[PDB]
Parts: C-alpha cells; sequence; structure tokens
C-alpha cells in the first residue's frame, strides 16, 4: 500500500441560505480564541444538540467507510447529514478550509481533504466532522477500519479508542486538566506508541476553539483546575513510529514524515458539577 499522495477536490458543497453561517465563513481568519471556557445553562443545552447532530453525522460517514469508497464521498454523506438536520459544517470555510469534514487515511495524523482519494482494503481512516446550530459548535471524530485490516492496526484503533475513553473518565470539576495527558500517554505508552504533542484538544462553545488548550501528552506544568460548565475536546492521535510530520501543500493534510499509520479519537466534553457528559453522542 503506498504513501498517499493528493487526490482531486469536488466543488465547493452548497449549503441553504437559511443555515446560519459562523462569523468566519468567507474571512481569512476567526474571530475566536478570547471567549470564556465556562458556558452558560444555555449554550451548554444548545451544545447537546449540536453534539448529537455531529454524532449522527459521524455515524452516518462512518458507515459508508469500505474498500471502493473515496473520502470525497464521506464528505457528501456527512455534508448531507449536517445540511439535512439544520447545521452548518464548522470546518467549510473554517480559515478557507474547503471541505465540511477531515478525511485522515494511514499515515495522515490530522485534517486530511476529502477528495478523490479512493480508499482500500485494510486502510484506516479518521472522519471528523463538526455541527454548528443554535450559534454553538459540536465535534467529534473516528477512526475507521475499511475491508481486512492488519492486526497491528486494529490494536492502534482500539487503543487510540481506549486511550480516550480512559481521559474522558477522568474529567470532573477540581482536578487538574493535564491529568486527562497523564492518562493518555501512559495508556499509549504502555503499547509502544508515541502521542503526538503538536495538535491538542481545545475548548469549544459559541466559537470552535476558544482558546482553552487541552494536552494529551504529560506535561504537569499545566496549572489549569476543570470547572463546571466547562466545554472542551479530548482528540488524542496516537502515533505507530515517530513524532517527525509534513504538511502537504494544501496547508492543512498533516502526514507522518516515517508514513507510519495514526489513529485519532474525539469527543466533546462537558465538565459537571460531579464528573463528565459526553456531548457528541447519538
Ligand atoms: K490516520
Amino acid at each position: 500500500r503506498t504513501a498517499l499522495s493528493p487526490g482531486v477536490l469536488s466543488p465547493t458543497r452548497p449549503v441553504p441560505n437559511w443555515i446560519a453561517r459562523p462569523e468566519y465563513v468567507g474571512k481569512p481568519a476567526a474571530q475566536e480564541g478570547s471567549e470564556p471556557w465556562v458556558q452558560t445553562p444555555e449554550v451548554i443545552e444548545k451544545m447537546r444538540v449540536a453534539g448529537r447532530i455531529a454524532a449522527g453525522a459521524l455515524a452516518e460517514a462512518g458507515k459508508a467507510v469500505a474498500p471502493g469508497v473515496t473520502t470525497d464521498e464521506l464528505d457528501r454523506i456527512a455534508h448531507e447529514y449536517l445540511v439535512d438536520n439544520g447545521a452548518y459544517p464548522s470546518t467549510l470555510g473554517y480559515k478557507g478550509f474547503p471541505k465540511s469534514c477531515c478525511t485522515s487515511l494511514n499515515e495522515v495524523i490530522c485534517h486530511g481533504i476529502p477528495d478523490s482519494t479512493v480508499i482500500t482494503d485494510g486502510d484506516i481512516v479518521n472522519i471528523d466532522v463538526t455541527a454548528y446550530i443554535g450559534g454553538v459548535h459540536g465535534d467529534t471524530n473516528a477512526t475507521f477500519p475499511a475491508g481486512d485490516v492488519a492486526d497491528e492496526h486494529r490494536l492502534l484503533v482500539d487503543r487510540t479508542r481506549e486511550a480516550t475513553m480512559r481521559a474522558i473518565n477522568t474529567v470532573k470539576p477540581g482536578r487538574a486538566l493535564s491529568v486527562i495527558g497523564r492518562v493518555i500517554e501512559s495508556y499509549a505508552n504502555r503499547f509502544g506508541y508515541n502521542v503526538v504533542r503538536d495538535f491538542t484538544g481545545h475548548g469549544i462553545g459559541t466559537t470552535f476553539h476558544n482558546g482553552l488548550v487541552v494536552l494529551h501528552y504529560d506535561q504537569p506544568a499545566v496549572e489549569t483546575i476543570m470547572q463546571p460548565g466547562m466545554t472542551f475536546t479530548i482528540e488524542p492521535m496516537i502515533n505507530l513510529g515517530a513524532l517527525d510530520y509534513e504538511i502537504w501543500d494544501d496547508g492543512w493534510t498533516v502526514v507522518t514524515k516515517d508514513r507510519k499509520w495514526t489513529a485519532q479519537f474525539e469527543h466533546t466534553l462537558l465538565v459537571t458539577d460531579t464528573g463528565v457528559e459526553i456531548l457528541t453522542c447519538l
């Protein structure tokens, strides 16, 4: 199975005029990074709706993962589900990004651009989709096997899923945020895996990335304490090989230098009064 190269993009998919666009659509940058990390009860309830819809779009596209299919076709499906449910796909026009989800095969760490790329037997593909509705975002992702995937790669996927769920299950108010990345990295290193450092989880609410950073590796210098009403992603990228990467000329696609495969899972989480609630569930 050869190292991936860029396929060709389908044209911009329309979304109905009546679906509110985030402010950043059609602009070179977003107005984000200084928004409160704790959400009002109103925004939390709305994020339940956005997260539910993202989860559905994820589940739908992931159902179409099969040898023969294009990444572009996964995007079509995710886009349709978001649009049919009244949601704007948050990635569409986010800093110029051209599609409605990210599709990240094999050695693509993250930010892959749905295209003419045809999935083959044994590949793994991450699909990351975000919903914007009622003025808020919800983001979820998962890595899906295509065909007869090698044990090596199944285990990577299952272990990355597990790391993520372990980390989620440590979320509680009064606990150090740094606990997330300690749990993740300790679990990954157990199997000889390497945790991506340069890409992180983030606060999410009325803005896509509100400036809160959630590290997935052990970094006990972070002082941030989790508080009820905080909303953020946990989204570890976990590599079979070394952390060294390249970005393609499209400006988005992140690939492992060594071309070894990598996996990722993600939810949008609420810190409740007593623990956690996963917002990106069906
Ligand atoms: K990947």
